[PDB]
């Protein structure tokens, strides 16, 4: 059967600024780059940045809610979010509707998130403060 | 410091067919559902389906190369691809890289992939046959 996420591939319009964002600003590990892409890891996540002439820099009001959240500890969350803020990283959401999260945009407008907590913890929180109509299996 | 992918959230135009696709066709575990979304797991992956009226059913020619690859064993790959084909799931790309890959679309046109092989495997293959301009770190 399917066993998890093998890799996340993001189309990027300019490779070097995107590599710098994920490696320098977000602290991900850069393993290789070539004329048309790069391979990074974030813990167990395999991230591929793929230079795509079709990728547009997309304002957050023009894209849907599809987004990618990265795990961070409770101890590191606030200072990492504040550092992104001080660095001028654009945002896309302010209301914490799914726990402790910071919502920010990559250079092409990919919707990203820092989040503290697992699925199990989110389900436990939702049992006390459920979303409308919520059923647990 | 970021420790991995926390969750992947896909905006969906209709919740019921998306739940059917990820739970029933793809075999993911459904943990909770509410009026405007669902939480599923696939191995370590926490997947959120978020009902979003802004989600367009998007032809693959009209979206960039951003995509989400799920892990499957070599032994299971061909029968899973055949299951998707029997269900009439559209393919958006043929495989031309190392490791088995099947490139398929979800009901809203999200670009998905079944892939066999890790980042370490890909890096080893690239070391032997580097892409144009490839540098390792
Ligand atoms: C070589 S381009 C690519 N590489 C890995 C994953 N997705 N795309
Ligand atoms: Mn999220
Ligand atoms: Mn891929």
């Amino acid at each position: 059967m399917l066993s998890g996420l093998n890799h996340l591939t993001l189309a990027v319009s300019q490779l070097a600024p995107s590599v710098a964002f994920y490696q320098q600003l977000l602290g991900m590990t850069l393993h290789a780059r070539w004329d048309s892409g790069a391979y990074l890891s974030c813990g167990d996540l395999w991230l591929c940045l793929s230079l795509d002439p079709q990728r547009r820099v997309t304002p957050p009001e023009e894209s849907d809610y599809t987004h990618y959240a990265f795990s961070i500890s409770e101890a590191d969350f606030a200072s990492f979010a504040a550092r992104l803020e001080a660095a001028g990283v654009a945002v896309w959401k302010l209301n914490r509707s799914e726990g402790a999260s910071h919502y920010f945009l990559d250079p092409d407008g990919h919707k990203l998130e820092l989040h503290v907590g697992s699925l199990a913890q989110r389900l436990a929180a939702c049992r006390e403060q459920p979303y409308k109509g919520m059923v647990f299996f």
